[PDB]
Order: C-alpha cells, then sequence, then structure tokens
C-alpha cells in the first residue's frame, strides 16, 4: 500500500473580516483515525476541506503538509472525500451507480465479473440490499430517502479504497445501530489496512468515542484538546474542570468547547511545544480510453431514456414544416424572389433552434461535474466525446424530418442528387451551429446569462446572413464572412439555382440583382471547409473552457 | 388557542408494488409531546408528510382526522411544517428573511416595531446572533453552514406560532447541548402553550427522551410500540425482552426495530384493542394587500440587485443598436424595399429577446413557490402583481436604449410625434411578447421543453408576420391576425409612412406592392386595441396556470 502521513501547522482562516479557523496544528499517521469534534459553527468543514485540498486562494494561512511535501495531483488521485450535500444522479438506481463507478475506477487487470462482485459485496455489507433496486431520484421526484443517500455516498468512496480518506459528518442522518456500524466499518478499515481517515462526527455516543483513536476540540476557531481519547477526560480534570455527575465524555467536550479563555490559554501554555516538536505503454491508454467513452455513453444514454425521448420534439417540428410547406405551395421556378426567401426562413430556423437548445446542456450538469472532476474519476476529453457523441443521435433526427416534408410539399428542384447535397448541407450547418451553442453555453458558467448573448450573437448573425440589406458600407462588409448563416445561404442557393448561369437564359436591372443574389464571390468548396472549420473550432472552444474549470 | 385533536387510523401506503406503511394507528392531543422514532428507511418521514396533508391521490388509505374532522385549507393554515430539506433564498440574509415573515405572517394589528422585536428575541433565543448578519447562501455560493440553517428553517415556523407543528428530523446536524437547548425550546412550547408538537427524532440522547411524553416505534412499516415514554420499557420487559447491560432505552428501541415477527404479532394482540377503544370590512383586504406588495416588491429588488445588475445585457444591447444603424446607415425615403426590412428585423429582435427571456422567470422559483404555497404566506395575486411590477422596471430600459441610437443613425422620419408614437408601439409589442412568453413558461415549469415550445412559436409568429410570403393560400389566411409581430410590423410601417396616400406622389406594379405592403386591411386603433387585449390575455393565462398547480 501507499503510507500517508498529514500535516497542518497554524492554519487560519479569514474571509465583513471574520476569522474562522486561527492556531490549529496537528497531524495524522497511518493507521490512525482522527475525529473533529466542536459545536456548530465552530468551524469543521472548512479545516477538512483545506485538509482535502478543495480550498484555494490567499485566505489560507499556514502550512499543510502530506509526506513532508506539497498538495499534488497525484497526491489528490488518492484522496477520499465524502461531503454533506449529497450530489447523486437522480434518473439511476443504488446498483447501476456503484457499477459505474466499481468500472470506471478499479484497476484495469481484472474482469468484469470481479469487479461486479466488489460493487454487490460493498452494497451488502452498507445494509442497502433492500432499496438496490429503486431509483435514487432528488429533491423533484420521488427516490429513496435521505438516510440511503448518505450510505450511496459513502460507498461511492469505499468502492475504490483511497489511501487518505476524509469525511464530513456521515453519521447525520442514521439511527443508532446503522451509525455504530458504520463507524465500526469504518475503524476496522483504518485499523486494519494501515490507512489514514479523518472525520467530523458531531453527535457520538459513549460506545462510538471509545474506539476513536485521536480527537481534536475546536471551540469557534481555536483548539482546545488533541491527542488520545482516553486522555481528554484526565486532562480536563487536571486542568480544573471536572464532571459533577457521570455522563458522556463527547457532552462534557462540546460544553467545555461552547471559561473559553481559560480554557485556551492552558492549552496554549501546555500542549504547544509537545505538539509543536511532536511534528519535527500507449496502447493501454487507448484501451482505457475507448471502455471508459462506452461507459459514459451507456449512462447518458440511461439519463437521456426519460428525458431525451419527447414526442412534443417531432411533433412540433413536423407541425412547423407541414406550415412552411403550406405557406409556399407549389411555388414554380420563375419567382426566383419567393424561392429565395424560403431558403433563408430554412437557415434561420436550423440556426437558431439548435444553437439555443445546445446552450443548455453544460450548466445543467455543472452541479456534478465539479464533484466527478475533483475526485479526478476520467479524463474530461472522454466526457467532451461522451457528450458529443450522445447528441448527434438524437439532434440528427429533426432536420431529416423538417426536410422530407418541406422538399416535396413545396416542390423543389426534383432530383435526388440535390435533395442529398442539401441534406448534407443543412445538417452540417446545424453541427456547426450547435457547436457555436455548446461553446457559448461553456464559457459563461450561468445558463441564463448566456442565453441573451447566444440570441443576440445569433440575430446578428442573421442580420449579416445578406437577405436583409443591399447597401453594405464598404468599410464594414467584412463581418459577412464570420456568420454562419452566410455560408449555408450561398450554399443553399447555389445548389438550388445552379452558378446563375441558367437562370439568365429564360429572363434573357434583373439581371443585376440575379447575379449580386445569386453568384456571390464564394466558392462551394471554400464555404463547406470554412463550415467544417467551424466546427471543429466551436468544439475545440468548447473543450478550453472546460478545461479552465477547476474550482 | 385554538385546540387540536390529531389521529390516523389504519394508515396504510403501497406505491414495483412495495409497501412503506401499514397498520399504522394513533391520536396525539393537544399540550401532547409526540415521537416518531425508527430505524432508516422504517417510513417515519412518509408519516409525517402524510399527517401534514402534503401526501395525496389513491397511495393513501385508511382515515386521517383533525378535531373529528377531515383536513381543510382553514385547518392546513393553523399547520407548520418543517421538513429535512432547507429551501431559503440564498441571496438574503437571516434577519431580512425572518424580518419578512415576521411581517408577512404576524397579525395586522400590531405596529411595526413590536414585530421586529419579536423577530429578534426569536433570533436571539435560537443563538444566531453571532452569524444574523451574513449571506444565508446555497450550494454554489459561500454562505452559513449547515448547523445554522436548520435554525433557520426552525424559526421560519416558530414565528408564527401554529397551532400544530410537525417537524422533520430537526435535530440533525447540531450538537448535543444544541440539540438540548432546541429540544427544551420545544418542550416549554409544547407544555407552556397547549399546542400539538409531532417530531421524528432519529439518534436521541437519554436526557432528551426522558423529556418526550409519548413515543411511537416503527419497524419498517409497521408499529411497534406506542403510549407514555416512561413505560416503553416496562412493555418490552414484560413481553419477554431485556436488556443485559444498563444503557439508553431508544438504543434498545431501535435494535428491537431493527424477532420482528413475534414483537409485531404481540403488539397486534395486547395494545390493539386498548389504543382502537381510546381512540373514539372590505377595506382590510386593501391595506393588507398594499403592503404585502410593498414587502414583495422588496424582497424581489433585493434579491435582483445581486442578478440582474448585468452591465453585459446594455453593453450587447447599445451593440446591436449600433450594428443595426451602420447597416442601414441614411437611407433615403425613396427606398421603400430597404426600409421595411429594417422595420420587420427590428420587430423580430424585440419579439424574439423579451419571449426568450421571460420564459425562465418561473421555472426557476419553483422549487420555492411551491413550499411558500403549501404554508399559506400569501394569496397569488400579489406574488403575480410583485413579479411584473418588478420586470417592467429593468424590461423597459432596452427599448429605449435600442431606439435612441437606431432611430436616428439610420435617419427614419424626423419629428418628436412620430418618436413618441413609435416608442410607445414598441413598448406595447414587447409587453405583449414578454406576457406570452411568461403564460407559456408557466404552462409548463420545466425550462428544457418550455424553450423550444417558445422558439416554434415564435418562429412560426415571425413567418406569419408577413413579411416572407407574398401568394399566401385562400384558407391560410387567418392565422395572420393570431400573430403579434404582424400588428407591430403594420403599426410600425403606418405610422413611418402614413396611409400611403404620401407615397403615390413619388410612385405616381409598383402601385400593386405599395398597396399591398402598406395599406393592408387592418386599422390602428385595432391594432393597438388587439395588442392590448393579447398582453392582458397572456397575464391571465399565466395567472391560471399558476393557480393550477398545487402539490
Ligand atoms: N415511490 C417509491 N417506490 C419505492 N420505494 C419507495 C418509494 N418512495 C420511497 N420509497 C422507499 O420507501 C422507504 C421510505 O423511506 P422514507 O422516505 O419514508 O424515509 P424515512 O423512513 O424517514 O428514512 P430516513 O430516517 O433514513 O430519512 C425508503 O426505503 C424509500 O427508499
Ligand atoms: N464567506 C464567509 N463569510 C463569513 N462567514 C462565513 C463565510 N463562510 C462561512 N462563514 C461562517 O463561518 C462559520 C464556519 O462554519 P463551517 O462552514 O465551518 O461549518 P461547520 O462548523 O462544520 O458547521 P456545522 O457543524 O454546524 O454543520 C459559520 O458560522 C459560517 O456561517
Ligand atoms: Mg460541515
Ligand atoms: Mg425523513
Amino acid at each position: 500500500c501507499f503510507p500517508i502521513t498529514l500535516k497542518f501547522v497554524d492554519v487560519c482562516y479569514r474571509v465583513e473580516e471574520r476569522t474562522i479557523l486561527s492556531g490549529v496544528t496537528g497531524m495524522i499517521s497511518p493507521g490512525e483515525f482522527m475525529a473533529v469534534l466542536g459545536p456548530s459553527g465552530s468551524g469543521k468543514s472548512t479545516l477538512l476541506n483545506a485538509v482535502a485540498g478543495r480550498l484555494h486562494g490567499s485566505n489560507l494561512t499556514g502550512k499543510i503538509l502530506i509526506n513532508d511535501g506539497k498538495i499534488t495531483k497525484q497526491t489528490l488521485k488518492r484522496t477520499g472525500f465524502v461531503a454533506q450535500d449529497d450530489l447523486l444522479y437522480p434518473h439511476l438506481t443504488v446498483r447501476e451507480t456503484l457499477v459505474f463507478v466499481a468500472l470506471l475506477r478499479l484497476p484495469r487487470s481484472l474482469t468484469r465479473d470481479v469487479k461486479l462482485r466488489a460493487a454487490e459485496s460493498v452494497i451488502s455489507e452498507l445494509g442497502l440490499t433492500k432499496c438496490e433496486n429503486t431509483v435514487v431520484g432528488n429533491t423533484f421526484i420521488r427516490g429513496i430517502s435521505g438516510g440511503e443517500r448518505k450510505r450511496v455516498s459513502i460507498a461511492h468512496e469505499l468502492l475504490i479504497n483511497p489511501s487518505l480518506l476524509v469525511l464530513d459528518q456521515p453519521t447525520s442522518g442514521l439511527d443508532a445501530t446503522a451509525a455504530l456500524r458504520l463507524v465500526q466499518t469504518l475503524a476496522g478499515l483504518a485499523h486494519g489496512k494501515g490507512k489514514t481517515v479523518v472525520t467530523s462526527i458531531h453527535q457520538p455516543s459513549s460506545r462510538v468515542f471509545q474506539m476513536f483513536d485521536t480527537v481534536l476540540l475546536l471551540s469557534e476557531g481555536k483548539c482546545l484538546f488533541v491527542g488520545k481519547g482516553r486522555d481528554a477526560m484526565a486532562y480536563f480534570e487536571s486542568v480544573g474542570f471536572s464532571p459533577a455527575f457521570p455522563m458522556n465524555p463527547a457532552d462534557f467536550l462540546l460544553d467545555l468547547a461552547n471559561v473559553r479563555q481559560t480554557l485556551v490559554t492552558a492549552y496554549d501554555t501546555l500542549l504547544a511545544p509537545q505538539v509543536k516538536t511532536c511534528i519535527e505503454g500507449i496502447t493501454t491508454c487507448i484501451a482505457t480510453w475507448f471502455s471508459q467513452l462506452c461507459i459514459l455513453l451507456h449512462r447518458l444514454l440511461k439519463e437521456r431514456r426519460h428525458e431525451s425521448f419527447d414526442l412534443l420534439r417531432i411533433f412540433q417540428v413536423v407541425a412547423a414544416s407541414i406550415l412552411c410547406g403550406l405557406m409556399w405551395w407549389h411555388s414554380d421556378y420563375r419567382d426566383v424572389h419567393d424561392r429565395l426567401g424560403l431558403l433563408f426562413f430554412i437557415s434561420i430556423f436550423w440556426g437558431v433552434l439548435p444553437s439555443f437548445n445546445a446552450v443548455f446542456t453544460f450548466p445543467q450538469e455543472r452541479a456534478i461535474f465539479t464533484r466527478e472532476r475533483a475526485s479526478g474519476m476520467y479524463t474530461l476529453s472522454s466526457y467532451f466525446m461522451a457528450h458529443v457523441l450522445g447528441s448527434l443521435s438524437m439532434e440528427l433526427v429533426l432536420p431529416a424530418s423538417f426536410l422530407t416534408f418541406t422538399y416535396w410539399m413545396v416542390y423543389l428542384r426534383p432530383g435526388i442528387v440535390p435533395f442529398l447535397l442539401t441534406l448534407s448541407v443543412l445538417l452540417l450547418y446545424v453541427l456547426a451551429s450547435q457547436g457555436l451553442g455548446l461553446a457559448l453555453g461553456a464559457a459563461i458558467m450561468d445558463a441564463k446569462k448566456a442565453s441573451t448573448i447566444v440570441t443576440v450573437t445569433m440575430l446578428a448573425f442573421v442580420l449579416t446572413g445578406g437577405y436583409y440589406v443591399n447597401k453594405v458600407p464598404s468599410g464594414m462588409v467584412w463581418m459577412k464572412y464570420v456568420s454562419t448563416t452566410f455560408y449555408c445561404y450561398r450554399l443553399l442557393v447555389a445548389i438550388q439555382y445552379g452558378s446563375g448561369e441558367e437562370i439568365l437564359r429564360m429572363l434573357g436591372a434583373g439581371c443585376r440583382f440575379v447575379e449580386e443574389e445569386v453568384i456571390g464571390d464564394v466558392g462551394m468548396w471554400t464555404s463547406v471547409g470554412v463550415l467544417f472549420l467551424m466546427f471543429f473550432g466551436y468544439r475545440v472552444l468548447a473543450y478550453l473552457a472546460l478545461r479552465r474549470i477547476k474550482h
């Protein structure tokens, strides 16, 4: 195994400017059980958060050390953290969640059956058998109780067996017997494997307290006692405070922490020097990536079973296509002005809808993305590829259904080849718009601040598309080459009306209008290549934005 | 005070089809303390919700009675329910939240100072003085700890002094001293005022257990013991179960609840018949409404001061206006085709933006709206008026800033009268679009499907705006009068270019074009009246949708 020793010296926290912690010092060796006790608001989820490395900035003072070294990402890979909040996927069951975690983080030198057995044994040990076939749920949908979600979160980190384990009040919400059994399991995990377990209990009983190895006492940002658990009562008796009647020691510790100045001075004069002196190949990556991508795809699809399946989308897009076809019923080839508006409207529709839809993806899952990123479940590239692969399963269906009706109701230029070319061009444009929407949604954390920005950006793209204005100023004409709607409209008009040499045949001012609204100054291959470039670049920018966010 | 006798008889709950509760009978008299004890997953919280009237449907059997009568809304007005989850406004402080509650619910016959004193005394009693000047926060922003949020939620209902008080594990997350103080406060509130208090503790100490009047024991959906707390040990000693060593009685109760069949049979044979036999002016409303509206407005603006105060919105709207003005730089009055498109684009912009920005208002606050509505803090009409009044403070600024630049960069028809008329028309149109967006967002409380539905509806409105198609089918002409963009565009063109008599001096095919795209078949007054009608109707439909949702 990998031993870990943990040290924190003169750690103080200042944010008004109030002090949350000050003058806390201590260590925990491997194979030692650490408790962080204190009254409510004394500071118990901030020391552990800083211990786990989840806190940064200039508000942190003192020195924190792991193996006489600074906190590193490789060290953080072996750290398990169980916080108070239960950030769980609502549409999965307990079995699926724990099996996914076990497949993801267990070593890749064992068969599937061994990992499944490990997950099942972990489920059975924690007493989760009864509700192992139920939806986890969340605050909105009806799922499991609050006492089982804590055990699920416990098993989320216990499945991997991290060398360093930090728990943030894991016994809150369970009865005496269940909490005692969980504490006994933690004690067996700490003593029987030489690991480093730090926990912050709040309401411990005498039986639970008796098996605790070391206890730290915090009183509103000040340390009061540290060392062996059995010596707390003796030390406080020697300092001048004695129980009037026999009672549980932890209650006395909390009462003393809840007079305070004398205890602080006595501790600072007695235990300060003793504590201050005692302290001094390549194919494997490919295989793992593909397996992880498969697992992520399965999880994403399982989540999307009850969300992505929406008959309303098809029943509305079909109605919109029928309305569009009826409005342009059998318009002939002669009126080029009437049929040029239909292509621009199609471009507006399929540049507005996917871009607006794609902005809701990353911010929706932001709540659990940080939680899964902090532990180090998988590299962000696998998640990005999983998302882009999952989206395309449903996204591409709508434009096909739209065109299948619109192209034949309006009776555009007959031919299978123009049909296929137009469909491919429209799908590429939709992909580019979705990529732009995803990038803009990833750039800004909130899902609603980015909504207005996306709306204004795509409306500016529509304005620059070239259909509205004709007398563009000479010095402000370059913006036409940036908008994604321009290339799609040019490709559609070039496909439908060729190069314009045919149009002048029937027509024999009109020639200038046809020349300016048909030929243009951009080629087909250039338009396709630039569309592909935009589709690559938007995903690249979204990946960079996702890389930027790290706590 | 108003006494309440609470009864539940043969309450069973069945949802796979797995039973959560079955054979639960009992009663609590005024001035009596009720406990719901049991292991994790025993269904105590479901029973607590059922007794509080928060559960409906055919899944509930048995009979529930209050004062020998069914649960009514007037009775629900006297009930204070606190659950495990803490639904609090993240951008408010403790003082502001509790003061708002005290002003909203305390009787309208006392001075402001008395209510403020009640709030301050409640704050001081619960030990919240130290952090009473901090932001409450949520999972995203840094606020108060999890141990103080529970006390805030407890005070949220303690400020009212309801006759019936139901608590769902209120002591989870606090130390021994804080838990003891809260339990003593609850005991004094129950015995000293003749109230009806039902709670479900999970990890009680002997001292806490000794002051509990009555205790009910649940074992995975089955009752095990009910009656006085002091007789809990004697009954199980008589039935044939005795602890080997002296220990806390609640631990023994949980162990027995955690063998089970014999206890169930003994309880069904012994204590069943005994319990079964024991079971058997006008101006005031106006004055209050305006004050409630004032408080709601203050809370809304306090919340929006940290979110709606975005300079990006103006910095982007002014940029879009500058781009629009540069695109149409000093276009003369001769080209009607180049100038009608600008008005249509303005209509598209100011229909798309507010409608899409008004779809997330209600779903965002849905999380707390149900919690506030269940208690009965205020009528829905006050909340609706508060929301519509708060929105207009910020919404109306954007169109004015847009027009101030666009109308004079393009140099439209000079004159203060056309400027004011078109500004009023644009403001009415943006209000109507915002109303439509609000109604659609209220109809479906999800922010995912509503966005797509609103986008498709607005795109259909744009298509039916009348700028794209010219050969409309005879049987496809009525829905022109349904879209709001049609009225907005007609008003804009009528204001800018008059009745068309003016255009024909220069006009002299073109005459038909001017007649069809200038005069139309709808009047100015009709357009304004129909716009006002739509503005009223959308808010009416939104109010109906908000009224519909009741758990
Ligand atoms: N719709 C459902 N279908 C199936 N099982 C359900 C359903 N809703 C709840 N359950 C299960 O029924 C049991 C009832 O739990 P409940 O929500 O009443 O919490 P509780 O008993 O108060 O527990 P705790 O003390 O651990 O918070 C749980 O095991 C829960 O997972
Ligand atoms: N940014 C901040 N500014 C001011 N005060 C803060 C800030 N963040 C936290 N606090 C306060 O500092 C104190 C430290 O609380 P902390 O987050 O450590 O919880 P805790 O002691 O583990 O709580 P509990 O044991 O009651 O669950 C709390 O009173 C909290 O409200
Ligand atoms: Mg904490
Ligand atoms: Mg519960």
